[PDB]
């Protein structure tokens, strides 16, 4: 399938133990995608001080088209030094790995894979 129904658990910044995916561009994005297949992928809404306290490369996820079934179609845009690698709508938050923490809630998403 193009697109995959996914509901991401939503980490408070602050609680998140593994702050980013890796060290490349083409490596976060990788890792991301393998994590999003592998249900261990967690969603930090972003908001004043949340990006410093995060590894870049950042993988965010973007809204790509204006929802199926409550899942909003979203794809991944990754950030280093201010550079984006990727173009697509407003941002749903940052991708992170998840190792167990536990979420404040859960964002139904329609991921292009």
């Amino acid at each position: 399938k193009t697109h995959v129904q996914l509901s991401l658990p939503v980490l408070q910044v602050r609680d998140v133990l593994v702050r980013g995916f890796g060290d490349s561009v083409e490596e976060v994005l990788s890792e991301a995608r393998q994590h999003l297949k592998d249900g261990t992928c967690g969603l930090v809404e972003v908001e004043k001080g949340v990006l410093p306290q995060l590894e870049q490369p950042y993988v965010f996820i973007k809204r790509s088209d204006a929802a199926p079934h409550g899942h909003v179609m979203v794809e991944l845009v990754a950030e280093l030094e201010g550079i984006q690698y990727g173009r697509s709508g407003e941002t749903l938050g940052v991708l992170v790995p998840h190792v167990g923490e536990i979420p404040v809630a859960y964002r139904k998403v329609l991921l292009r894979k």
